[PDB]
């Protein structure tokens, strides 16, 4: 098929410009070792030079910036996910780089205990994507979040390992896998 | 400022996915070890298995394609300017980052021989970002195209060394140059 997935994202710097400056102060917070809980919308919208009330039009929880940068992470697989030639295995080796990618991320979505959003946000791009493209799912909806739930959960080994993993060495074991379930 | 850095881009799937094509070959045939002068449009297409006729209509030769993906990554470098604030250290460490990530494009820019073309584009992109930014350059000539030219150099140093460089340590070394060359 020859349909775009991706959508132009029009939204204006002022607001990318305000979740770069709160999602980055925010990472700075777990590099600098506090927890999440310990976070105050003053200690967060002051640093990242918000003002609180642009803050909560648009974000109502500390918690919604993080869905949103997974939310604008998600925006550059679909640019090259058009891009990419279209095999199950490309699709797989796109989703790799994008984990290998952002590490900083996965840690800190775990972090917020993020991970039902990340689920959320994940999942019902993957059922859009599969709208658009013609795919059929045995379920309305529990195959998308096996996917997703899968790919979390891809990312948090990969974190939790000492190990380094090449792309190759992981599309290996995605496989050594799947032969497992038959 | 709240001005915006990146075009937009409505391209087809089809002519989307005829460059993606495009590109793996060349980028497969150089990892062969292949000749670029060597390559043949005939070929190209046969193995990548695009319509002749469709390859000409699009450009001239095969330069060309090398060409279309530097301007891919325009794109994304766009994209991904925006979503950072702008600061001297902030823009070079995206730059450079993309220098890494691109590592098996550069090759086959030289293998290619596609450096003048690179220079021009990307010293294109550079003007136009700094208008839109209000910068100027006295030089409007020489600083997009120097500038342009200083990015090549660090491929290919980069390429050329055994060694490898974190980012952090990159800005110490070319802030370690700047101030040779004050």
């Amino acid at each position: 098929n020859y349909v775009k997935v991706h959508q132009p994202l029009n939204v204006d710097l002022r607001t990318q410009k305000t979740q770069t400056k709160l999602y980055t102060v925010l990472e700075r917070f777990y590099v600098e070792d506090r927890t999440f809980e310990s976070i105050s919308i003053k200690d967060l919208c002051e640093q990242a030079r918000v003002s609180r009330a642009t803050f909560y039009r648009h974000h109502k929880e500390i918690i919604q910036v993080i869905e949103v940068q997974i939310l604008r992470t998600m925006q550059y697989f679909s640019l090259e996910f058009d891009q990419i030639i279209l095999t199950k295995e490309n699709i797989q080796r796109l989703i790799l780089r994008t984990i290998q990618k952002n590490p900083l991320l996965f840690q800190v979505i775990f972090w917020s205990r993020a991970e039902n959003i990340f689920i959320d946000v994940v999942s019902g791009e993957i059922l859009r994507i599969s709208l658009l493209k013609e795919v059929s799912f045995s379920d309305s909806k529990f195959m998308p979040n096996c996917f997703a739930r899968m790919i979390l959960s891809l990312a948090a080994e990969i974190q939790q390992s000492n190990k380094d993993y090449t792309n190759d060495q992981l599309v290996e074991l995605i496989q050594e896998a799947a032969r497992f379930l038959q």
